[PDB]
RNA sequence: CUGCUGUGAAUCUGCCGGGACCACCCGGUAAGCCUGAAUACUUCCCAGUGACCGAUAGCGGAUUAGUACCGUGAGGGAAU
RNA sequence: UCUACCCAUGGCCAGGGUGAAGCGCGGGUAAGACCGCGUGGAGGCCCGAACCCACUUAGGUUGAAGACUGAGGGGAUGAG
RNA sequence: GAGUGAGAAUGCAGGCAUGAGUAGCGAUUAGGCAAGUGAGAACCUUGCCCGCCGAAAGACCAAGGGUUCCUGGGCCAGGCCAGUCCGCCCAGGGUGAGUCGGGACCUAAGGCGAGGCCGACAGGCGUAGUCGAUGGACAACGGGUUGAUAUUCCCGUACCCGUGUAUGUGCGUCCAUGAUGAAUCAGCGGUACUAACCAUCCAAAACCAGGGCUGCAUGGGACCUUCGUUGGUAGUAGUCAAGCGAUGGGGUGACGCAGGAAGGUAGCCGUACCGGUCAGUGGUAAUACCGGGGUAAGCCUGUAGGGAGUCAGAUAGGUAAAUCCGUCUGGCAUAUAUCCUGAGAGGUGAUGCAUAGCCGAGUGAGGCGAAUUCGGUGAUCCUAUGCUGCCGAGAAAAGCCUCUAGCGAGGACAUACACGGCCCGUACCCCAAACCAACACAGGUGGUCAGGUAGAGAAUACUAAGGCGUACGAGUGAACUAUGGUUAAGGAACUCGGCAAAAUGCCCCCGUAACUUCGGGAGAAGGGGGACCCACAUGGCGUGUAAGCCUUUACGGCCCAAGCGUGAGUGGGUGGCACAAACCAGUGAGAAGCGACUGUUUACUAAAAACACAGGUCCGUGCGAAGUCGCAAGACGAUGUAUACGGACUGACGCCUGCCCGGUGCUGGAAGGUUAAGAGGACCCG
RNA sequence: AAUUCCUUGUCGGGUAAGUUCCGACCUGCACGAAUGGCGUAACGACUUCUCAACUGUCUCAACCAUAGACUCGGCGAAAU
RNA sequence: UCUGAUCGUAUUGGGCCUCUAACCUCGGACCGUAUAUCCGGUUCAGGGACAGUGCCUGGUGGGUAGUUUAACUGGGGCGG
RNA sequence: AUCAGCUUGUUGGUGGGGUGAUGGCCUACCAAGGCGACGACGGGUAGCCGGCCUGAGAGGGUGACCGGCCACACUGGGAC
RNA sequence: CGGCCAACUACGUGCCAGCAGCCGCGGUAAUACGUAGGGUCCGAGCGUUGUCCGGAAUUACUGGGCGUAAAGAGCUCGUA
RNA sequence: GGGAGACUGGAAUUCCUGGUGUAGCGGUGGAAUGCGCAGAUAUCAGGAGGAACACCGGUGGCGAAGGCGGGUCUCUGGGCAGUAACUGACGCUGAGGAGCGAAAGCGUGGGGAGCGAACAGGAUUAGAUACCCUGGUAGUCCACGCCGUAAACGGUGGGUACUAGGUGUGGGUUUCCUUCCUUGGGAUCCGUGCCGUAGCUAACGCAUUAAGUACCCCGCCUGGGGAGUACGGCCGCAAGG
RNA sequence: UCGAAGGUGGGAUCGGCGAUUGGGACGAAGUCGUAACAAGGUAGCCGUACCGGAAGGUGCGGCUGGAUC
RNA sequence: GCCCGGAUAGCUCAGUCGGUAGAGCAGGGGAUUGAAAAUCCCCGUGUCCUUGGUUCGAUUCCGAGUCCGGGCACCA
RNA sequence: GCAUUC
C-alpha cells in the first residue's frame, strides 16, 4: 500500500511513501549482487548525453535471472520477497531443488512460500514460466522476450502486464502495457501474472531533494534560456518559445520511430494517442 | 588528361591521336617494367670574400642566452 | 592546479529546543471509529558556534587587498 | 654608392628632472627600566616588571617549499628607520627504521591498452591485461640522549616475516594395520521382438428402400528379447589412511543514514600521605599557605556488552571434482547450556624507568631522592563494522578460512642456539615574513590534540601550559576625517526610505487572538520572579566504602551508616540606584503585492517578483527504443522496458481552466493537379 | 492592477495636512483562464503602507578617547 | 498482307506471392580461450533479395556557415 | 442551548482560628472530589406575597392603594 | 343611527372634499361624506387612545389536530 | 431478483481486418447540417471491447427503507408453517445518538461500446441561448472513500386488542370426497390485491392490510408571504446539508 | 496580609454608523418575452448537475398530484 | 503633427468602367385578425460631406477644406 | 409543420 506523511513540515506536506509491506528481508543475497556506480548521464566520451543525470544515492546491482530458460521441471521455492533500487518492480528470491538461488521479478500476488515451476509441463499460477506455445490465450503475462533465448524485455515495470490475445501459426498476438498489439513468436518465453508493486505509482515524491536522492537533476525549461542556448531562448519578459515547439536540438514534435523498421512486420497496430 | 559509379570491345580489314562530329589522309602502336647526365637544396665540415654591421647596430644571443625572468601550459623572452 | 557540472573514495557539522510515524497502556464499543497518558525520536524542523554564504551599512577607492576590512545579516542533518 | 639630416607619431631604449625632502613606513596587543655587548643600540643579549593570544597568536602533520635547520663568522646589498640582529651573506656540520608514512601487497573512479573492431591518411574506441589511494590487508611501546635526528640512535621490555644447524616427540612411502566398493556365471518377474487373446472405433467393396464380412487404428495381459531380483567367485585383484595444497569451487573480507540508552576509560576536581614557605602590612607557625600525590605496548585473566542451534542421511546446483557451500528430509535442543567476540577492572611488565624537592657548584653538568591512598566529576574517546529505527536501500580486490583437483617419500610440531630482514621519506617552516598571494602583503590553506573558573556550549569574559609584544619612532588637548563613548528637553519633526544608531535579548513560571492545509500561527501578544545569609536540612536526589544479608563462592547479587557531589522549593532576615548583575543575549504588532515552501543565480555594482522545486498536462519512444555524443565502430539512455525513458509548457494546495482548426505547425489519407534521375528513342540535323 | 495613457480618475478609510497605502466603483488607452485565471494557511536579509517601543536621524549641537592629520629625527615614492 | 478481334511459341519491361543461396541479426550453443557481455570462426534458430552501404536523383533543411540589408537629409530615425 | 460543559476553597476529611450559633465561614496540611440535558455554567428580564383584573371553570394577565416580608438610602468600600 | 348593533329621512358637494374597527362607503339622484330635522343608547358624564383578560376549543389539563387543508422524521437500531 | 465475492454465457450496438459490391446512405412534419464516391450504406466471414441482461416476467416474489432479474459456485441475513422440547414478562416505544440511505455530484486510480448535461453546427421562428436533426465532452461502468438529499409517497410513525362478508393471488399446514384423477371441496396460519357493511370523514374517500372502536411511546402542526432565507453554530474537499 | 477607586494589557460579548453591494415587499396605464393553468400547444412537479437576458432549457433518477388510447 | 483608409435613402451597408444610383430594416396604403404583433401584396424615399478644377458629361478622375476611423510622433 | 399578446 501507500503511506501518507503527516503535514509536519512543507517539505512533507502532501507526500507519500511505499509502506513495503510485501518487503520480507531487508538485505540482498551477498552472492548475487554486483557493484554499480553513477555515470552523470555521460558517454564514453565524457560527454553528458542525457541531460538530468546524477548524484543520487549509491546502490547495487542484483542479478536478476530474465531467461528462466535452464531449470525446466526443477521447482523453487519463494524465500523472499525484497526491495531492489534499480526497478520499480520488487525482487522474489528463489530457492530451487538444485540449490541454486536466482532473483526474478515478483509478479502481483506472489507470497514467501509459494512453489514456482518452469518450462512447458508447468501449471498456470503466477509467477510461472513456460513457452508462449504452452500458455493458454486471454492469460496475463509478463517478463516476455522478444526473441527465443533473447531474455525477458517487454512488461517489466511495477503493475504493468500484457494480454496474450491468441495465437496463429509462429506467432503469439500480444497487447502491450502502451495499447499496441505486436507478435512475436511462440517459441518465446514470458511469466504469467502481473508485476507486482502496482500501488508505486500513487507515490508523491514531495519534495525536490527526494529526487536528487534518486537522481534526478533540475530541468531548465527552454524558454527562460538565451537563444544561444535553445530555439525557445530569448525575448524581453516571458514568452511562449516565439516558433512551434521543439527539442534543444531543434527537432520539432513529430513521430520519430524510423520508417520501414522490420520490426513493423510485427506490429498490428500502434498505440492509440488520445483515446 | 584523370578519380569514383554503372555499362562494356576488337588483335592489324585491329585499335588510339591530329580541339565537337563524319569521311579521307597523316602520325603512333595503350592497357608490363627499369634507366645515368643536364635541374633543386645545405643541418653539418673546410678555404675564402664584402663601396656588409661595429655593442640601442649586427643573430634574440660579442658578456653563464634560448640563460635570468614571465606563464599551469603551449609559449614569450631580456640586460651587461 | 581558477571556475561550472559530474565520477570514485575519505572527512566534518559545539551546545540547546520541538516532539511525526510506530509501539505499549488505560478510557470507549457488540467489534470499531475515535479520545486521553506514556514510550518513541521523525524533519530539504527550530535557536545557535565551527564551517559554508555575501543581505544592509560605514571604511577602503596611487587600498593592508587587481574585490578586502569592521559592524550587524543568512544557511548551519542537507538539493549540506 | 647611400641604413644621408627629427621636435613632435598618447613613438622606442637609456639616463635624469617636476610633484618633494611631500604621501606613506601595512592593523584591530604596549611597552618600561636596569645591566651587558659594541665604533655606533627605541629595535641585539640577559634580568626584573607590564601587556596580549590561550578551539590560539599553543602543540603535531599532510600539500607545497628546498637547507630556510645547527655551530662559527659577517654587516657597503636586502629588512619600508637603525642594527652589534635576521627567515639576508659566507664556511663547515646536520636527516640513522623488519614495526612510523609509501613501494616490493590489493583493488575504486579513471588512465593506458597485446591481439581486435571501426576509420581515405591522421586517428577513434576497446577485450585480455596492466597501472591508478582519497579506501582494504599487514609486526612497537615507554624512557633517555645531541648544538642540530629519533616509535629511526641508546636503555628496558615486545611483536612480525624468512634462513641454517642441533635435540626431542609423535606421524610413513616398502614392510604392514584398518577400511571399504565393482565385473561376471547361475536360480527368479514385466519390458516385450513376434504369431495370436480381449474390449472398442471406422467402411473400401458395398446389399436394400437398416444388415454382414474383411482389413485399419487405439488401450490391457502374454512367448522371444532385454532390464531388473538373489546365490557363487570378487576384499581375488584394485582403491583409500603422513603431510603440502591451488591461478580452480565455496564462505568471509563487505560497508548507508539517523537515534539514543547503558557500561567504561582518558581528562579534570578534591583527599590520606609526603616535601616545603613566612612573601618586612591589622591578623596569621601550622590549624594557614605552596609544590608533589607518576609510569606504555606486550603478556596473563575473560567481566559489562554483542553474536550465534547441532548431528545424521541424500545431492552433482556451485563452467572438472568435493567430506566445503547451497538445497531437501530426519533425530536431539530452549538451557546464564556451550562456544565465538569484546570495552574496562585486576595481575604482570616495573628491585626498573620517571618525579616534588635537596646537595654543592655554574659552561651548566653531575649525584642523592619522599609520599604515591581513597573519593567525586566526566567525555565529541572506547565496547560499536554493536544495538534500535528508517528509505533514498548503502565499492572492489587482495588477504584469511575451507573444499577437493593435483602434488607426495619423506613429513608435521615443539624447544635451544646462530643468523637475514631490501628500496624511498625522515633536517626545518607548515593558519605562515619559509606554501598560494609580483612585497617580510589585514586575503587564502585539509587533518590531528582540546587545561581551569563562570557558562547549555568548541559561544563569551578572565586565565594555566605554551607562545607572543610582528621590524619606523618620539611628541603634541588645532581644524578636518576615521573608530568608539556620553547627552538636558523633545522623540522620526530627519530622509527617497527609521539609512545608521537606539531598543528587545537569559532562565523559571503565568498567559496567549484572527486565521488555518488542523501540522501550525507561537518565543504570538502581555505579565511576574531572579542577589547574598540563615533555617527547614545529620532532609531530598546521585554515587557508594565499612558493617550486614543472599548465593549459582566469583572479575557474583542485595542493602548500605560514613565520605564526596548536587539541585529545586518554602519561611525569615540582610545590602544597593540597580541582583539576567560585566561579557553574552529575539524588537513587537496591523495590512497589501509577488513567489507556495527549504534551496539556486550575474567570481568583481543586480540575490530578486528571476531559476529550481514537489504537483499537472501534452507529445515522442515496443527496445544495441526515442534522444544525445561520434565520419564510423561504439557509448550514454539502462545492466532500465510504457507505473519506463526523452522532450515541451505549467509550477504546493483549493475552486476552476470557456469559444475559434480560417492562418502556420504536427498527425493521418491519397481521388484529382503538378513533379527528378532512370527507362524509352518517333521525328529531325551533320 | 508589478497592467489605467488621460490621472493626483471618483467615492470611502487612515493623517492637523496622504500624487504613496488600504476598501470600493468600471469610462479594462492596452486583464483573463496551464507564455494558466482567481484565491490561499505557512514561509521571505523581496517590495509597499500604518502603529507601539526606542533613540543625536532630526530641532541643534556639545564634550571625551584613540588612529591619521600637525611638530621633530630616519627612510622615502606617485599620478601630472 | 492491310480497317480490326484473337490465341500459343520467343524477346522484353511493371506489380504481386513465395523460395534460399548473397546479405543481415546486440537471438542460442560451441571453439580460438587458463583468463574474455571485445573480436573472429563453426553451427543451430530467425529475417531476406528487403534492409544496410556506393553512385546518380527530387524533396525537407536558421540545425549550421558565408554574407547582404542604398543614398539624399538644416544630427539621425520616421515621412518624402 | 443560535448558552454544553462548569468548578481548585472547588468537593470531602483532620488539627487550629472565628461566631451568639452550625458550617470552607477562615486557615494549614491530606484525599480527588462536587454540580450538569430532572438544563449545570452563561445571557435577558424582574423585588416576592396576601391579593387584584378577567374568566363558566381550568386558566391567562398583574402586584397601584391597603397589609406582611426583603432590598437600598449621591456612587463604591469599611468598620465603630 | 349600512351590517354586527338599538336608532332614517331631506339638502350640500360626485372617486373630490372626506369616512372607516372589519367588510367596505364618495364617479352630479349617498339611510356610510358634511350639515339639518328626527331617532337611539348612556347621563354629570359621554366618547377616543393605550393596556390586560374574554369572545379565541386560536397552545385545546378541562378542551384541537397531522391521506388530499399547516402537520408522520427517508428507513432502522438503540441510550436516558 | 434479500446481501457480498469470484468465475463465466449468448443476442445486439460500435470499431477493426478481409471478401462481394456499387452510388448513394442517413435523417424529418418537411428539410438541412452529417457520412460517402479516396470505395459508404448493404451483405458475408474473422477479430477486439464495453455496457445491459430479450423470452420467463405479473399491478407475482424478497428486503427496514433506499432497493433487488443471464448462469454457476462460495460465504451470509431475514421470513413463514408445524411441534410445544426450553427460558419465564426477559415486553413495547424511544428525546438525544449511531448505522443504512435512489439519482445527481465530489476525490484518487482504472475503464469507456452504447447513451449523453455542457458544447458545436442544421432546421424551425419575429427571435429560438429550446422542442426536432447531425455530432459530441464530463458523466453513466469498475475499485476505494466522501456527500446524506428525492413527489426517499400509501403524500397515511411504531406496538397491541377488537369490530358483516364476498372474491382473486403468493407461502405453509391439515379433514372430507375419492377416481384417489386432483385448481375436488372444507378448516386453519402467514403475506399480497380488488369489492363492499357497520363506523368514520368537509367532501373525495377509508373500510379486519382502517382514515373504524380503544390503550402505550415517539415525531410533527398552530394564517399566507418574507423563509427552510439571514445571522450564529455544527458537518463537508466542494457543491451544499 | 486582605482591600475600594485608579493605571496597564490582551481578549469576550451587545449594539450604532459605513463608500460599495445582496436580495425582499409594495407601487400607475413602462420594456422584453410567454414559463405555468386545457394534452397550456415539449404533461407537470421533486432531488441534483450544467447552461441561458428573463421566465426557463437539457441530462440522470423519481412521483401522478398526467390528458388521449 | 506624419502616413493611410473613409464620408451614398430615416438607420446599417453594396455599387464605380466618366453615361447607373441599388439591398435588408424602417416608413406609407392595402390584405389577414374581434383587435394588436408576426406574416402576405402594392408604393414612396438620394448636392452620393463640402469645395473648386479637368471633361460634351463627375457618386466615379484630380487638388483643397470640415468631420471620423486606423498605424505612427522616436535616440540621447 | 407552425399559431405571441389583450
Ligand atoms: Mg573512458
Ligand atoms: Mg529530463
Ligand atoms: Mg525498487
Ligand atoms: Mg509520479
Ligand atoms: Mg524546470
Ligand atoms: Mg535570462
Ligand atoms: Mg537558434
Ligand atoms: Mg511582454
Ligand atoms: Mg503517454
Ligand atoms: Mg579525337
Ligand atoms: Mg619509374
Ligand atoms: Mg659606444
Ligand atoms: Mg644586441
Ligand atoms: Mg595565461
Ligand atoms: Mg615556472
Ligand atoms: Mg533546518
Ligand atoms: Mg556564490
Ligand atoms: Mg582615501
Ligand atoms: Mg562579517
Ligand atoms: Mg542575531
Ligand atoms: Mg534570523
Ligand atoms: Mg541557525
Ligand atoms: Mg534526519
Ligand atoms: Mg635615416
Ligand atoms: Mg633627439
Ligand atoms: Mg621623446
Ligand atoms: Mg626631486
Ligand atoms: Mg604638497
Ligand atoms: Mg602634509
Ligand atoms: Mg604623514
Ligand atoms: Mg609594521
Ligand atoms: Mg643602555
Ligand atoms: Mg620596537
Ligand atoms: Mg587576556
Ligand atoms: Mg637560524
Ligand atoms: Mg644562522
Ligand atoms: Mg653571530
Ligand atoms: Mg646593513
Ligand atoms: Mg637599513
Ligand atoms: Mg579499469
Ligand atoms: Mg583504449
Ligand atoms: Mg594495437
Ligand atoms: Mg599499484
Ligand atoms: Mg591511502
Ligand atoms: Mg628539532
Ligand atoms: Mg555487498
Ligand atoms: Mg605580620
Ligand atoms: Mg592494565
Ligand atoms: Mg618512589
Ligand atoms: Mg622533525
Ligand atoms: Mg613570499
Ligand atoms: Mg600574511
Ligand atoms: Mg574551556
Ligand atoms: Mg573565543
Ligand atoms: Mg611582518
Ligand atoms: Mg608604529
Ligand atoms: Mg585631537
Ligand atoms: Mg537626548
Ligand atoms: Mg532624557
Ligand atoms: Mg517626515
Ligand atoms: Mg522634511
Ligand atoms: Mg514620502
Ligand atoms: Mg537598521
Ligand atoms: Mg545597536
Ligand atoms: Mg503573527
Ligand atoms: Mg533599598
Ligand atoms: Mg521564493
Ligand atoms: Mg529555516
Ligand atoms: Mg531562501
Ligand atoms: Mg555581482
Ligand atoms: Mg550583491
Ligand atoms: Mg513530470
Ligand atoms: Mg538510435
Ligand atoms: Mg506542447
Ligand atoms: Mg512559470
Ligand atoms: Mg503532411
Ligand atoms: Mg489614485
Ligand atoms: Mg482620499
Ligand atoms: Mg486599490
Ligand atoms: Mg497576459
Ligand atoms: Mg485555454
Ligand atoms: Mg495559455
Ligand atoms: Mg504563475
Ligand atoms: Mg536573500
Ligand atoms: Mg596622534
Ligand atoms: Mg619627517
Ligand atoms: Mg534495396
Ligand atoms: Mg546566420
Ligand atoms: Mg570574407
Ligand atoms: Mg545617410
Ligand atoms: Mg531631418
Ligand atoms: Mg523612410
Ligand atoms: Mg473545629
Ligand atoms: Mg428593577
Ligand atoms: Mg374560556
Ligand atoms: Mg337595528
Ligand atoms: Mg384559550
Ligand atoms: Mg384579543
Ligand atoms: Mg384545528
Ligand atoms: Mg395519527
Ligand atoms: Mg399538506
Ligand atoms: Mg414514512
Ligand atoms: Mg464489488
Ligand atoms: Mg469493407
Ligand atoms: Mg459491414
Ligand atoms: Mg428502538
Ligand atoms: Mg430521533
Ligand atoms: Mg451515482
Ligand atoms: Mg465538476
Ligand atoms: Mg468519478
Ligand atoms: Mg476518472
Ligand atoms: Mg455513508
Ligand atoms: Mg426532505
Ligand atoms: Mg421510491
Ligand atoms: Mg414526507
Ligand atoms: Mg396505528
Ligand atoms: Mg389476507
Ligand atoms: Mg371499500
Ligand atoms: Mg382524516
Ligand atoms: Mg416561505
Ligand atoms: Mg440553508
Ligand atoms: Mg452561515
Ligand atoms: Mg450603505
Ligand atoms: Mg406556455
Ligand atoms: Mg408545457
Ligand atoms: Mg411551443
Ligand atoms: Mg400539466
Ligand atoms: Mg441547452
Ligand atoms: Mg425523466
Ligand atoms: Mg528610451
Ligand atoms: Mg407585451
Amino acid at each position: 500500500g501507500i503511506r501518507k506523511y503527516k503535514p509536519t513540515t512543507p517539505g512533507r506536506r502532501g507526500a507519500s511513501v511505499s509502506d513495503f509491506a510485501e518487503i520480507t528481508r531487508s538485505t540482498p543475497e551477498k552472492s548475487l549482487v554486483r557493484p554499480l556506480h553513477g555515470k552523470g548521464g555521460r558517454n564514453a566520451h565524457g560527454r553528458i548525453t542525457t541531460r538530468h543525470k546524477g548524484g543520487g544515492h549509491k546502490r547495487a546491482y542484483r542479478v536478476i535471472d530474465f531467461r528462466r530458460h535452464d531449470k525446466d521441471g526443477v521447482n523453487a521455492k519463494v524465500a523472499h520477497i525484497e526491495y531492489d533500487p534499480n526497478r520499480t518492480a520488487n525482487i522474489a528470491l528463489l530457492h530451487y531443488l538444485d540449490g541454486e538461488k536466482r532473483y526474478i521479478i515478483a509478479p502481483q500476488g506472489l507470497k514467501q512460500g509459494d512453489v514456482i515451476e518452469s518450462g512447458a509441463n508447468a501449471d498456470i499460477k503466477p509467477g510461472n514460466n513456460l513457452p508462449l506455445r504452452n500458455i493458454p490465450a486471454g492469460t496475463v503475462i509478463h517478463a516476455v522476450e522478444l526473441r527465443p533465448g533473447g531474455g525477458a524485455k517487454l512488461a517489466r515495470s511495477a503493475g504493468v502486464s500484457i494480454q496474450l490475445l491468441g495465437k496463429e501459426g509462429t506467432y503469439a498476438a500480444l497487447r502491450m502495457p502502451s495499447g499496441e498489439i505486436r507478435r512475436v513468436d511462440v517459441r518465446c518465453r514470458a511469466t504469467v501474472g502481473e508485476v507486482g508493486n502496482a500501488e508505486q505509482s500513487n507515490i508523491n515524491w514531495g519534495k525536490a531533494g527526494r529526487m536528487r536522492w534518486k537522481g534526478k537533476r533540475p530541468t531548465v525549461r527552454g524558454v527562460v534560456m538565451n537563444p544561444v542556448d535553445h530555439p525557445h531562448g530569448g525575448g524581453e519578459g516571458k514568452t511562449s518559445g516565439g516558433r512551434h515547439p521543439v527539442s534543444p536540438w531543434g527537432k520539432p514534435e513529430g513521430r520519430t520511430r524510423k520508417p520501414n523498421k522490420p520490426s513493423d512486420k510485427l506490429i498490428v497496430r500502434r498505440r492509440r494517442t488520445g483515446k
